[PDB]
């Protein structure tokens, strides 16, 4: 086709054989009027639900005013205050339009302050070539080294380059590793004096009202947000200590301060607080995951639930996931492949029961269509592969694997 | 304040002492209800006028549908077809959210295809550190060399690095240099086989329905657009030959394909065609500039008009511009400093006469407030300084200047 970039982080791939035309709350609707429970939510950018009435009213009033970009100083500063006030310490906030822009800007700030170039990384930070994964110990074309969330690989990069690193940037994750495991990655870098960036683009405002790493007893020099803050409107930020944010003074685009996205984001943060969204998702998602695990068990299918609350995953072999996903779609349940699911604030009350009923039907048709899968075992390699897709790293060194085997595994995935 | 990035390319700086609350058509309105003719138009991102009724209806319908990101395949492909169809050749289109993202992506594509790193540049391509200006012959921190629109500096970089360059990226401009001058910059690079990027972020869809360089008898391997295509909504693109666009397949963000901006952009391109916008601006802007020059002449003030149509500039010393701009604001006319003005499609009919009447009053109060300025001469250095701010380069080597003097001048501006 003529659109060159319809690949990568594009959501709703399971539904490419149907046509989605409307979204409302927890549901999206196809061209035939069928409602589907949406667990993609634009890859987690929709934290409140589609067409949230308060976000929509704020955007509509802003559009109808016609106020041009960079004129709504009170609103822009207010959103910055909202974001900074949820982080421990004294932060300034620089706004961008995508998560990739925010993470590259955070890295650029660290390079400007330290005068160093090399960056070490765990996780996916966006589409820019600076974030392209290369094997352990091999700097990519923009001088970024990738450590795959392993403390031993962080230790190697620190042993060889601690004096040379502008920063370490870590995307936290908690489905397959603990908060203590994530905190240890940050602390190893802090102890040698390396600037830290907590890449909260995925989890910021999803797991709690602020940065996920705060609850892991971590503080970072800079934090990046995008998905959680704006309910599907294109806004992101770097929030961090003044020393690192001052070099971003001129990091501005013509439409950095277009008003509709600021209105959406400020309303989103207020609504997340008002509806107690992250705490309620912890409860409702836990119920979904526990009941899903029970249904899988009674049907003897080779799937395991991992995680809970706002971030959980159907762990299974690729061959099994390729059956699960179409069977769920046929029952009106949209799941993202090779990733966590992304429930929104609308995944509460009867919506959870509706989703469970649809999953129950999908598991029944799956077992009837593919009886050869009933009784199949989930292997260690299934679990490792599922973790590597979800968190873009290894969930610690798997039991029985040497560090060399970990490096060979990761290299083979690229 | 807590917003770290309120500097740089932020529009409406002349109005930082007043509060703008509404925009409609050619006008914005302050908190006291006063209407001001807007010649910033969000630094030229508003090509149709604030709250264009057709763009607004398309956006509102899209917001009210709640359709999530990446679901409106027909609309996304349609916009790509609209853009590619206005360029000679067979293009594919990769979408981004800001002009800076598009120009960095175009440069990255050239690096991927050629396997080379060094880039040569004329003009401003955005806020990323890769676009930070350094003196002639000094590569910046991301291996970009800056040539300041001078053919002799392009020749030096080609003499030293032609075999090494991934691409040359040129932002065209036509206020202070001719289309033939711009074409020569591209042709010098073509002849030695270097990939060319026409950075049309400012002029694409402003001067004609497509790339400005097309009318200068230029073709480029890639083109970047942003300001002209979306009437203030955050959307940009790289449009170019398949060989260069294929490496951008995975250059995607979660909200690359959020629907409101695509609806705005597709409606904007249709409206620009329907209202014959660029041709009509050529006429109305020419009338404004000619009459403005006449009024300046009768009042004997040290200002010269440069350019015409959709892109013109009040050329004067910084000391004079600092009087002109507040005096124009006091008469309800918003001008951008140290740049061209950016009239929109609403700058037609009686709006042009209204703007001329306001300018006439501002010139009268200026002459009465600052009688010492009456009869002052505009110097060569005034003209060169004005060109350097507007086009981020030299308008050819000024008369009587050596190439060394040009290099020293540019170095002193950084
Ligand atoms: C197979 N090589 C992959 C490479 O393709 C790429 O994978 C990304 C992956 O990281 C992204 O996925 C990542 O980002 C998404 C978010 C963007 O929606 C998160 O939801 C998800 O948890 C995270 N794994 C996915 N969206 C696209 C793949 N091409 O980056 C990591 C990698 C291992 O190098
Ligand atoms: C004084 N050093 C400057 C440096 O500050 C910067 O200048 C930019 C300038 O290029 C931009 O201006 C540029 O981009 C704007 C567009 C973005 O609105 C265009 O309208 C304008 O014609 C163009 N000159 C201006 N918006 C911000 C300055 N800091 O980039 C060029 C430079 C010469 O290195
Ligand atoms: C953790 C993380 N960091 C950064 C990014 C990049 O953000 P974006 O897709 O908005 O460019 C992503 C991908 N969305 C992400 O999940
Ligand atoms: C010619 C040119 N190129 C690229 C850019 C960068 O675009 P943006 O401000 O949208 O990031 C600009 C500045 N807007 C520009 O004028
Ligand atoms: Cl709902
Ligand atoms: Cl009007
Ligand atoms: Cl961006």
């Amino acid at each position: 086709m003529i659109i060159a970039n319809a690949d990568g982080c594009t959501p709703y791939e399971v539904a490419r054989g149907v046509t989605i035309v409307r979204g409302e709350g927890a549901y999206v609707y196809d061209a035939e009027g069928r409602g589907l429970i949406d667990l993609s939510n634009s890859f987690g950018s929709v934290m409140l639900g589609h067409q949230d009435p308060v976000v929509t009213e704020a955007v509509l009033k802003t559009v109808r005013s016609g106020v041009p970009a960079a004129a709504s100083l009170d609103l822009q500063n207010h959103l910055a205050e909202q974001i900074a006030g949820d982080l421990p310490g004294d932060q300034r906030v620089a706004f961008f339009k995508t998560g990739t822009a925010a993470t590259r800007a955070a890295a650029s700030a660290a390079r400007q302050v330290t005068g160093k170039r090399l960056i070490a990384s765990c996780g996916y930070h966006g589409y820019d070539l600076m974030w392209e994964f290369t094997p352990p110990g091999q700097p990519n074309s923009e001088d970024v080294l990738h450590c795959y969330h392993l403390p031993e690989l962080i230790d190697q990069v620190l042993d060889k380059h601690a004096h040379e690193l502008a920063a370490v940037i870590i995307a936290p994750d908690y489905i397959h590793v603990s908060p203590e495991y994530i905190a240890d990655l940050f602390e190893r870098c802090e102890r040698v004096g390396v600037v830290t960036i907590a890449d909260e683009v995925k989890h910021g405002y999803r797991l709690r009202q602020g940065a996920s790493v705060t609850e892991a007893s971590v503080v970072a020099d800079m934090y990046t947000y995008a998905k959680g803050i704006s309910n599907g409107w294109p806004l992101s930020c770097v929030a961090g200590d003044e020393r690192f944010l001052k070099p971003l003074a001129e990091f501005v685009s013509t439409l950095t301060f277009e008003a509709p996205s600021f209105a959406a984001a400020s309303a989103t943060l207020d609504r997340l607080a008002e509806l107690d969204v992250q705490a309620q998702l912890a409860i409702d998602g836990a119920r979904f995951v526990s009941e899903a695990a029970k249904m899988i068990s009674t049907r003897d299918l080779p799937i395991e639930m991992a995680g809970t609350g706002a971030a959980f995953q159907f762990v299974c072999a690729e061959e099994v996931e390729e059956v699960l996903l179409p069977h769920a779609l046929a029952e009106g349940l949209i799941l993202e492949p090779s990733d966590q699911q992304y429930p929104s604030a609308c995944f509460r009350g009867e919506v959870v029961d509706d989703a469970l009923e649809r999953l129950d039907r999908a598991l029944t048709t799956m077992a009837a269509a593919r009886p050869d899968l009933v009784g199949r075992e989930v292997t260690q390699l299934d679990r490792v592969n599922a973790a590597f897709c979800q968190m873009d790293g290894l969930p610690g060194r798997p039991d029985g694997w040497s560090l060399d085997q970990c490096v060979e595994y990761v290299t083979a995935q690229l």
